[PDB]
């Protein structure tokens, strides 16, 4: 089936039957039988992988057969690399096992120093341990990545709870424009491409305008279903994503991944306006920056909600003094710097006890009237929140007999930073300007999400006004 | 002048002027002229350059003269490595520059070069990504080290405030004895050992019964003072620590350092009961772990107190509410899980106001009485604390001066083959040498405890002046 916009969602990009020509593939079964190969296995590998033939030291060499043989009898999913001369030019020979099949991949040797990488990994461990902000390691390491590799541009994305993603970091040649503060949707990265970005630390496209070197046979006879190139390194790129880059005028791609638990938290994307390829051992070197950042960013966000937790249980002890000192809360809760309006990031708030109604920062008495009416279907629902409806509402109930409530509200997510001052067939939706527009229709009517912590607190305050109201 | 127990605290082990046999050293200067060499240069490298000699292309080879030439052309601390054949075998050419002198060291190569170093790492730096408990991170990368390296035993040290170290993780083999919960004086690791352990992530001892392969000349002509070998990997070992390891039945060492800022926070100590050696590409696969791990111990500690604080200002909200919804300053402080009892880690606590007092966990009024009698010297003190004194650790604050409002938190005291120099060079001989260093003392008062006792005094200041109504 042809792959257009209505199909781009489900389009299998793991089983393309194709690869990139910068290397060759040979797929083997449980015993070592050649099930198929890229039609270019004789471009530089002087021999012919004939469907149904076998491995021979006269085609592949000692070290290769040696390695492969280790894998067919390998305990855990087999994966490894080997540098040995195959034919007349030198090769990087990397393989791996997936499902019940086996794969081999051959890269030519582009004629690094390790100490010179273990050295400026301290330029990054040091540089971010004075500064302690995830935004500044992303910002910092993003600069360092550019220097290490030479990529025309390199960006760092963060992925929100909606898998939307933003450009929170950038280093580019001043010859090019900027994409900082860019918000593209969850669509631009489909469930089956993102799943791949997690299974693979690094993904590398050597050339975008490349011609797909299909591997044949198309289907693997044992199963009669398309082979699964998920962990493949030369796997072909989606034809839709290709048109994207060549519109952006970008001709190469490499992506270090940041994985927290099981989420794609963010990744460093590196474009290059001309065909750029990096040797394999160098990409296993960056696969190391991958885990590092996923491990500092791990406890930065878990050492920064602990800060939010600190300053929100301080300004929640303050209202334990102010409120018992004078004795009717409508005072302490309206306090400017401490007190509810600031306690939980919002664009407004409301306090409701008895008949009195204190609307901090705006007239929210009318909305609160509706939110309590739709709380008559839910009696005994001492909490409520929503990102649509002034469409942000978070409400807790600290007193039942007398209407005892607290409201915080929000507006649509406002684009933090904006800017001001070559088309493809499949439409204009395939460009930066289009990605942004298609995000704007997703959040239309959607207020910033109530964060995991913005709700921990809401449930804490309600627990203080509980023992504070009663007595 | 020999080195005994008496000197060993000042032993200049950074300038030994000798190396471990398994490799060779060649000291150069700015312009690339040889200044010295180990006495085993010919045993290992086919050729023998002279004192004063220039680069002998015969000896080092093209790719290495390419490395040295970009090290002479450029300032600041230089660092790099190569692989090449020199003589019958081939080596790791591991060169650096410290101060103004150069050092080129050579180690055997017994092969995946750019894929072994990068393979070993993802194996252990993902051991740091897995837990949230800073005792788990230590218990685990200890076990994972044992497995990666086959070392007979590998330990994890946590260094305390006084610099005395504690063994907090261990995986030995069933034959060996346990060293878990062993405590040893800050002197076991002399001033310049604790320095080199910080300025150098990894330290490798090939053989403890080894015979030092002295480098000559012994005095650098340029300066007329011994060679400074701080950032060296084949530097000789102190005779005292050798005699210590052969007392323990140990001949092979390799330790990963943990530096949290400028302190030696702790380290992983790998032992082996028979000679052992780790390839250079695998030692750098650890030296990079050393840094990330210091980075993650960094956050796992600054996030562990940022949690203590959070639980402090929460149970400060417990008594603030309990004493303000009543007039019971005492009752509120008294509670089992809230208040002074469990606000700060203590073996006892005591609150005074007027002629009344209550002491949780014992009879502390007798001692507070004397802590006061001693504070009639400079009445102005609002905070006071030390670890010496009966119940030996006292943290005291004052919240109401007119009626002697005081708060106290108390702490008790901290819980056949032989050498040419004595028994004291043994695990048992060190556990006692620590039972003397910390006697009279008690668990120090952390930067955190103090920051809390302070927030609790202000907290009580405000609740007393608040009975103005
Ligand atoms: C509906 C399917 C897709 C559309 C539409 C599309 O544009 N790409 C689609 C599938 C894939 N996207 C893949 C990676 C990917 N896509 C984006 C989208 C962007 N949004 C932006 O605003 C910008 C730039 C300003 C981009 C590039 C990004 C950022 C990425 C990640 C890699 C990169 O940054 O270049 C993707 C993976 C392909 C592969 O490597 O196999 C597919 C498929
Ligand atoms: C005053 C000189 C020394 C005394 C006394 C001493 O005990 N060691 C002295 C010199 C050095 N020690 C060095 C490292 C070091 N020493 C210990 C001592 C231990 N105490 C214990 O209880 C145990 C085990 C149960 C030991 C091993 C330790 C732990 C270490 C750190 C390295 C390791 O764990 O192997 C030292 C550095 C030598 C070097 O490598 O240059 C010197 C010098």
């Amino acid at each position: 089936t042809p792959v257009t916009l209505a199909n781009c969602e489900d389009e299998p990009i793991h089983v393309p039957g194709a690869i990139q020509p910068h290397g060759a593939l040979v797929t083997l079964r449980a015993d070592g039988m050649v099930l198929a190969a890229s039609e270019n296995i004789q471009a530089l590998l002087g021999f012919v992988a004939s469907p149904g033939s076998y491995l021979t030291q006269e085609q592949v060499g000692p070290e290769v057969l040696r390695m492969l043989e280790e894998g067919l009898t390998g305990n855990g999913p087999w994966s490894n690399s080997v540098e040995t001369r195959i034919g007349e030019h030198l090769f990087d020979v990397i393989g791996h096992s997936y499902k019940e099949v086996f794969y081999l991949e051959f890269e030519i040797r582009t004629a690094l120093s390790i100490t010179s990488f273990t050295l400026n990994a301290q330029r990054i461990i040091a540089q971010v341990q004075l500064h302690n902000d995830t935004a500044s390691l992303l910002s910092n390491v993003t600069d360092e990545l550019r220097r290490m590799t030479g990529y025309d541009r390199v960006m760092a994305y963060r992925f929100r709870h909606d898998d939307s993603g933003e450009v929170v970091a950038e280093s580019r040649r001043e010859d090019l424009e900027s994409y900082l503060g860019q918000r593209y949707p969850a669509s631009d990265i489909p469930a089956q491409a993102r799943r791949l970005y997690i299974q693979n630390p690094i993904r590398l496209i050597a050339d975008v305008a490349y011609t797909p070197m299909r591997v044949f046979p198309a289907l693997n006879p044992e199963t009669n279903e398309s082979f699964d190139l998920s962990y493949s390194v030369l796997r072909s790129v989606s034809p839709i994503h290709c048109e994207y880059l060549t519109n952006m005028g970008v001709r190469a791609s490499m992506s270090i991944s940041i994985v927290v638990g099981g989420k794609l938290w963010g990744l460093f994307s590196c474009h290059h306006m001309s065909p750029k390829l990096i040797p394999y051992p160098v990409r296993m070197s960056f696969q190391i920056f991958s885990q590092v950042c996923s491990a500092i960013v791990e406890r930065l966000e878990q050492g920064r909600i602990a800060e939010l937790l600190r300053v929100s249980t301080e300004r929640r002890l303050a209202l334990a003094r102010r409120a018992r000192d004078a004795d009717d809360l409508f005072g302490a809760l309206a306090h400017p710097d401490d007190g509810i309006a600031a306690l939980i990031p919002c664009d407004g708030a409301l306090v409701m006890l008895g008949g009195r109604t204190l609307s901090i920062r705006g007239d929210f008495e009318r909305q609160a009237g509706n939110v309590l009416q739709r709380l008559q279907r839910d009696p005994e629902r001492d909490i409520y929140h929503t990102d649509n409806w002034c469409c942000g509402v978070l409400a807790i109930r600290f007193h039942r007999q007398e209407s005892g409530w607290i409201f915080w509200f929000r507006h649509e997510e406002v684009h933090r930073i904006r800017w001001g001052g070559t088309i493809g067939p499949s439409g204009p939706r395939l460009t930066p300007r289009g990605s942004f527009e298609a995000w704007e229709e997703v959040v239309r009517g959607h207020s910033t999400p109530w964060s995991e912590t913005d709700l921990a607190i809401a449930e804490k305050l309600r627990l203080d006004l509980m023992e504070l109201c009663l007595n």
